[PDB]
């Protein structure tokens, strides 16, 4: 229950926590909580505990806390245990994990009562929230603004419920668009015309980059808690569909790529792959799109299932449910775009799926604690050949896995090397075909100096001889020149040409933040982006690199 | 207005066939707490109400009370209605269950109050049943290696009949030519159906309580060689029938938990469990209790065909790879129940009973091909009846529970294009309450029962149509009425005749004369060529005979 560098990345269901709940009756031997006491405890539970234990308390990374188990433990045990607090959430907006004596009582009593399941969110609810602001027939037939769309960057202004569209060459903020609250990621249609953003509360906004003044042409709510979205990327299916994944309800939704009309909702509730036991809360994590078949690649966390969903027929729906490893989170395709490599983070494993054949290929331990690749980093190692890399939240290690079964059979799907970067708390590793450098952040590191810097390895100098490759440390936060707080540097993202890499210097909402652009060839500071509108910048997504999956 | 119960809860000929979860009802449950404004029930009182609910109400309203054919009765809804309304409504009783064993639907004043109070309380979900639970129940009595390598008894296995002796939880293996009860086997609780492996060697039976038994017909004395529990309430089972996959797998479907399980065809080892919880096909709303109904096996692909009732989805599950599981979830129609393959074994035709529709799936292409209203009320085909109509061509027939109609649908898209998947004719048989229609390739007759008809004369008889005399003139073909119950010579009670089943040669058809467990029942064998009584099977052991399955016709899907 203490704060580890690799346990702060748990889901904070703060949007779901806003829903009022009715206090249940208490069975013999259990004391009931008033509506207010219960609601106060429920809000705390959803915001700080549900991530590890589940809203239904059936367990996730943390064990189940169902009434039968908790009642056996007793109020005294629960009270004493909860007194120590709980793991802190993500920095800047997350919880501290500290509880008062009054709250420790509410929490202990709450865990002894029978929880209700939060409301479902189906077609009727989605269609009611579905709004087409600009019908397809009323949209332009060609780009009507003069922006360089493919070099645009879509930046999340987290706490402001907005995104900034920034010119990748001039660094001018072309526009700031409202979305509501905390967009998690931006994804582009295969043609690069449509920008899709998903907010943590399940709201999806679709933006037409071809309009003279790009704006939301359609919006829809697909759940109460969501983190993922993706577009159809199979040749011939450009702009056909979009898909969104939710934590609650546990489901994914395929929507029309032009109107956001909800077409197919699929529940992810089901059996765990290994112990084959029913799990009522299998959250949808990363969602990618196949380049080999007209399918979406969906990670189902708690059950350890990777779904290949064929979108050529939504009525006679074909899917391949792949038994993988529990706690699937993020991942990416290799350089050839044929293999999906994903982190089963809590189990320190990388799962590899062949998207052409639709089958599991390998599962390997990285030797590190809690791999968190984001989409990862693909590059040609001088000795090993094609590899994909990931850093870790739990330690300072960077692991490389071979990704070329045809040309380098002996290295394929094997962890070829592991070496240290700046320190623990890493979230994103990055490179680009035109770059000779491998960038690794350390966002969640407890040391300000480290969390504000980035490690950079020279791929060309890598020998794979077993020694630890040296790295240059870029003082990103220092380059941004921010006085107050301990801003955290996060997520490298390259421009279309792969000549410049951007990083977010993430500070609190009422504090100063910035984006730092680094000249990839020289590893020197290129530009510092600051604007009063740039509030809590986090995710950044270059249109071209996102639409083509170039990483 | 509570007086609305007079119609909503009235017993009809077509509303007595909803599930009775009497096995799940046996589990003792703790009383939940009662929130403010609600009076609590003691553990004893709550358990009593729970048992009644699972036995008489859960079929229509759901174990979780989220609604099935009947509306949801969750605490949020019932509390708004209030105790007074519920008490008054429930006082009128509820629809009766199936004959002989079903509920009367009558409640005492004490019980009515227990039910009203029960509905105001928050129900807990019954226990799940996963791999750990299944493996704990898994027992292999005779390892494959120790079984015979050839038939060791002298029985004509293909002409054998596996008959459900319902209430006793037994099955009688009866010789198809001598009519001798070769053996009566015990499985514990009520067996719903018998299915045969593709080779015809293994007999699989599914108990309503979720118990699966596998019987080796090659043993000198056939007995259960392996058993396993796959849930708390189950009604379906099937074997792999794709060429090259003989004896490879068995699959069982459950009402609770909502799931299906693929097992090893030789040992019953549980291999893959799949939850059926999901979204309804049309309104796309989450349903927490989608029951698995009929399960058939594809002859065109190595797949099982699974009907998921409340969500209206037909699943085509590919068993060639259980790790990288390929399935096709076909949006069909809600309330899918029973069905069968056409004569060519390519198309699955199934009844979405509560909606009076027949759904047709192309098992080769793995897609929905048609949905047609039968024009009748509550179609209940069983596996149906396929035959080449003299003027219409290949057709599949179904009778109805809600009326006396028999509907024919064309099943030949290539050879009789205009007639394909269209209701070609509809005509009356004996009366409403029909459950099974039957024919065989070697017979020119179509048999139709009327099991649930309120009139004894009708419920104890069968209508027989002469397929050869059928024209396409739109008029109603005549039928001969066979007094099956009368032929059986049974005095006490009103036994009901149910389900025709042919012998291997298709020269004789059997019917069950179904009476109560403490009453006399019988099996009646009719000579198909003459439509005359051939033989009556009576035995003190023949208690509550219902489903009958001929080994050959079942293993080959000949109907
Ligand atoms: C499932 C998931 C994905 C994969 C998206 C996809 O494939 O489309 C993802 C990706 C991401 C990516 C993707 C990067 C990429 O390059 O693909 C980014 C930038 C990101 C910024 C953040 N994430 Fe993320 N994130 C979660 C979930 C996820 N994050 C959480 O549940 C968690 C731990 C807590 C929560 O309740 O949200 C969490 C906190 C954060 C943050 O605090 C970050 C740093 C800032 C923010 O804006 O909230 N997450
Ligand atoms: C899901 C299902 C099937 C499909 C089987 C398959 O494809 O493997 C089926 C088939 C059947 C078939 C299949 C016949 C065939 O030729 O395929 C028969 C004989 C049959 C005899 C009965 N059924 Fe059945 N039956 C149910 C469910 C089902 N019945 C119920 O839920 C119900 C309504 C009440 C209950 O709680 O069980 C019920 C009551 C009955 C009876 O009362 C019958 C008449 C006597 C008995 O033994 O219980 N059901
Ligand atoms: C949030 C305030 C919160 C509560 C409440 C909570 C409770 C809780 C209890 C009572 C236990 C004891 C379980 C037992 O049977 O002994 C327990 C145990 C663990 N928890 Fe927890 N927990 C809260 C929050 C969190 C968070 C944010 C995490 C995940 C980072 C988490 C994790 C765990 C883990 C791990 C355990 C130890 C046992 C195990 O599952 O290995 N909890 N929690
Ligand atoms: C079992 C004894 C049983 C109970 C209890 C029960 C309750 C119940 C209530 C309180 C209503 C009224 C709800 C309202 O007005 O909102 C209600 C309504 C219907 N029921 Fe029922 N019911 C019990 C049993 C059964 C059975 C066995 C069936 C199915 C054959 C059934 C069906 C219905 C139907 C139909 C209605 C009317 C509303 C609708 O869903 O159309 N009930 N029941």
């Amino acid at each position: 229950h203490k704060t580890r560098t690799d346990n702060r990345y748990e889901p904070s269901l703060d949007n779901l926590a806003q829903q009022d709940v009715a206090a249940p009756g208490a069975p013999e031997g259990v004391t009931a909580l008033s509506d207010a006491q219960y609601n106060e405890a429920n809000k705390i539970y959803f915001e700080r505990c549900a991530g590890c234990h589940g809203v239904l308390r059936k367990g996730a990374t943390g064990k189940a806390l169902t009434p039968d188990l908790t009642r056996d433990l007793g109020f005294d045990y629960l009270q004493s245990f909860i007194t120590y607090a709980s793991p802190a959430g993500m920095p800047n907006w997350g919880t501290s994990g500290e509880l008062s004596a009054e709250q420790v009582d509410l929490m202990a009593n709450y865990l002894l009562l029978d929880p209700a399941a939060p409301p479902e969110f189906g077609m009727k609810e989605m269609r009611e929230s579905w709004k087409v602001h600009v019908a397809p027939e009323d949209r332009p037939t060609q780009q009507m603004n003069d922006w360089d769309l493919e070099n645009l960057f879509s930046v999340t202004l987290r706490d402001a419920g907005q995104i900034a569209l920034i010119d990748g060459s001039t660094y001018e903020i072309k526009t700031v668009l409202d979305t509501g609250y905390a967009v998690h990621i931006s994804r582009l249609s295969a043609s690069g015309r449509y920008l899709f953003v998903i907010g943590r509360d399940g709201k999806v906004n679709m933006i037409d980059l071809w309009m003279k003044e790009p704006t939301t042409v359609a919006e829809i709510k697909i759940g109460s808690e969501a983190r993922s979205i993706e577009t159809s990327k199979m040749e011939g299916w450009e702009d056909k569909y979009a898909i969104a994944g939710a934590y609650w309800p546990p489901q994914y939704v395929i929507m029309d790529g032009e109107t956001l009309e909800p077409k197919k909702i699929q529940s992810t509730r089901g059996m765990t792959y290994d112990e084959q036991e029913y799990h009522p809360e299998p959250r949808v994590a990363a969602i990618l799109a196949s380049h080999y078949r007209p399918e979406f690649i969906v990670n189902v966390k708690e059950t350890g299932k990777i779904l290949l969903v064929d979108y050529t027929d939504l009525n006679n729906l074909k899917t391949t449910e792949i038994s993988a490893e529990r706690f699937l989170h993020d991942g990416g395709l290799d350089g050839s775009h044929r293999y999906f490599i994903t982190a089963a983070n809590a189990r320190n494993k990388l799962v590899v799926i062949d998207t052409k054949e639709g089958k599991l290929v390998a599962i390997e331990d990285t030797g590190g604690q809690t791999p968190h690749p984001g989409r990862g980093a693909n590059f040609v190692h001088p000795t090993f050949g094609p590899v994909w890399a990931t850093s870790h939240m739990g330690d300072d290690s960077v692991a490389l896995i071979g990704t070329d079964p045809e040309g380098h059979p002996d290295n394929a799907w094997k962890i070829l090397d592991s070496f240290p970067a700046l320190g623990g708390g890493s979230l994103f590793i990055k490179t680009h075909p035109n770059s000779q450098y491998l960038y690794v952040d350390a966002t969640l590191n407890p040391e300000a100096e480290i969390s504000g810097s980035v490690a950079v390895f020279d791929i060309k100098a890598m020998t794979g001889d077993g020694s630890d490759p040296e790295f240059k440390t870029l003082p990103i936060a220092e380059w941004a020149g921010i006085t107050e707080g301990q801003p955290r540097v996060v997520q490298g993202e390259f421009n279309k040409d792969g000549t410049e890499v951007w990083f977010s210097v993430w500070n609190g909402k009422d504090q100063e933040s910035a984006l730092v652009v680094v000249d990839d060839k020289t590893l020197e500071l290129k530009h510092v982006i600051k604007d009063e509108r740039l509030v809590t910048p986090t995710g950044k997504f270059n249109v071209y690199n996102t639409m083509t999956d170039t990483y």
